[PDB]
């Protein structure tokens, strides 16, 4: 039962490829802290360009196929 998501936000998508990159730089904060400690470093990331539209583009790619899954496309 259901199972499609709807993309991942800019935040997110960099704050889960660099979320483990955050517990590495700080091998003791906690989930809470992840959030925090990468929306500072996020904020004024290069990468945010090259990957704030994984997740503007996936929000596409997602909706394109999880929302339209029942339907076709």
């Amino acid at each position: 039962s259901h199972m499609p998501k709807r993309a991942t936000t800019a935040f997110m998508l960099w704050l889960n490829d660099t979320r483990e990159s955050i517990k590495r730089e700080n091998p003791g904060i906690k989930v809470t802290e992840i959030a925090k400690k990468g929306g500072e470093m996020w904020k004024e990331l290069k990468d945010k360009s090259k990957w704030e539209d994984a997740a503007a583009k996936d929000k596409q790619r997602y909706h394109d196929e999880m929302r339209n899954y029942k339907p076709e496309a």
